[PDB]
């Protein structure tokens, strides 16, 4: 139990709004959480976001 | 195991991003890779790699 | 240890590098840090830190 | 060995750092640990992450 | 795991295509966990994974 | 875990930076993550995370 650990992994299931590296924004649900990885449905779109890609995310 | 951004938990800064944007804001939480942030009736969750540097 | 990007072995996929390019991608083999892809006729190996996301 | 950096050879001297979005820090180094450098640029405190950081001239 | 695909490409002529633009032509001498080290005409170079968004082959 | 870039220490090289710039430089230490050079009569560290590639 280390509660400092991941934040990301909470995000798992729910609806956020991520800010990409290059400006493009992502209205999307998560699907999975990985280290490395968000899963995510954006639209009818099925994507695997890396999060270094990834600046922020409003939730 | 030890990080300075763990002392800034509580705190009112400033995060430069890389995009350019400057976040005022209250941070809530420090992991090893994400610091927890609210600016204004937002959360947000801030990778530490998007992070420029914070004034304090 | 787990990935997702894993279990896109033998997929056709859009991978959007961090350039703004796409590539229409069929995928052969994923390694911890990269993807390797035919493309048309070309043969690629994919560092996966260039991959800002891959719609599949 | 494991974890030698030159960075904290820099604690407590007074620097240039050369961030990665194109500004210049005159800085002075309060304190390095394996992914940040503390840094005093004149009256503000600055946390900045070394992957933010181009080139440091001492 | 802890395979590298990239390994397999020593010996090769390849295209690298970098961050920022340029395409180097350049045949590979030598591959590391973080460097590749290539020689592009006259010139030997290290190049850093880091700054490869992808290699043809 | 090999690395070429500790046997450049000593060396004259051209440093090709993620920025545009080019170091025309004389090595003179090497770590895992940087690079310490001087360059003319300036002493600068590197780190090789902003480093594209080394001609040398
Ligand atoms: O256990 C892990 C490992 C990695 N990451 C994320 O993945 C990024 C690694 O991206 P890269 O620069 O290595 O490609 C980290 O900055 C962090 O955002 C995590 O969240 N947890
Ligand atoms: O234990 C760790 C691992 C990573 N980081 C931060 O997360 C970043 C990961 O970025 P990246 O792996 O995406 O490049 C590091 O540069 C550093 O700022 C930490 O603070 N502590
Ligand atoms: O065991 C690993 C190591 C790395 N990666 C992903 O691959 C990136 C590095 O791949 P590359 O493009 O940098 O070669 C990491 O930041 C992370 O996103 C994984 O998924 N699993
Ligand atoms: O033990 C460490 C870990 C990281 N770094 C610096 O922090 C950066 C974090 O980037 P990354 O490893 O997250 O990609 C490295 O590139 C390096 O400059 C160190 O100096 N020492
Ligand atoms: O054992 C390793 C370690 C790193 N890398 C590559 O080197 C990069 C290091 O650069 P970065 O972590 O600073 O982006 C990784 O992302 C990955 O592409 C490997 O191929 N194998
Ligand atoms: O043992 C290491 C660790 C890092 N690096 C360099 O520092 C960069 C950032 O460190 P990291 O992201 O691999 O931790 C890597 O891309 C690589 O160029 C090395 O040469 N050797
Ligand atoms: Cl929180
Ligand atoms: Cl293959
Ligand atoms: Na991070
Ligand atoms: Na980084
Ligand atoms: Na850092
Ligand atoms: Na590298
Ligand atoms: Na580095």
């Amino acid at each position: 139990v280390i509660p400092n650990f991941e934040y990301a992994r909470r995000l798992n299931g729910k609806k956020v709004k991520i800010f990409l590296r290059n400006g493009e924004v992502l209205d999307a649900e998560v699907t999975g959480v990985s280290n490395y990885e968000i899963m995510v449905k954006v639209g009818d779109r099925n994507l695997l976001v890396f999060k270094h890609a990834i600046d922020y995310i409003e939730y």
